[PDB]
């Protein structure tokens, strides 16, 4: 397991314009497009972050390239981010994944909301900072997904995705 398969399992892959768990227009292995409900916006994101005109329809190289780029930027974001930085650069291997995840899913505006849990995970606090997270509106309404997370956070072991 690694942060690639991780999400690839939490993210899926779908070649095909759909909408996430927020129905909103995404693309490949959660490649968001946009927040509008234009469908047209969305084709235009499509088109803009491919190079092509694709009306809707990527393939799975392209797919893995938006993956690839986002995943980098995620992490570069959290190293840019000065209430981020300190507590991922105190985390494990395992552990940094999980935070990666959570930020690719919920961007930096809404782990902005987990400043608390951030310090638990800082002090080493594992079960604590669990319990935590859990108190949140990402675990209500991704609760299946949170939970893989947050064991991933409590324990730095791949156990929830490693099945
Ligand atoms: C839990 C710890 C951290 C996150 N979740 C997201 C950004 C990096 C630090």
């Amino acid at each position: 397991m690694n942060i690639f398969e991780m999400l690839r399992i939490d993210e899926g892959l779908r070649l095909k314009i759909y909408k996430d768990t927020e129905g909103y227009y995404t693309i490949g292995i959660g490649h968001l497009l946009t927040k509008s409900p234009d469908l047209n916006a969305a084709k235009s994101e499509l088109d803009k972050a491919i190079g092509r005109n694709c009306n809707g329809v990527i393939t799975k190289d392209e797919a893995e390239k938006l993956f690839n780029q986002d995943v980098d930027a995620a992490v570069r974001g959290i190293l840019r981010n000065a209430k981020l930085k300190p507590v991922y650069d105190s985390l494990d291997a395992v552990r940094r994944c999980a935070a990666i995840n959570q930020v690719f899913q919920m961007g930096e505006t809404g782990v902005a909301g987990f400043t608390n849990s951030l310090r638990m995970l800082q002090q080493k606090r594992w079960d604590e900072a669990a319990v935590n997270l859990a108190k949140s509106r990402w675990y209500n309404q991704t609760p299946d997904r949170a939970k893989r997370v947050i064991t991933t956070f409590r324990t730095g072991t791949w156990d929830a995705y490693k099945n």
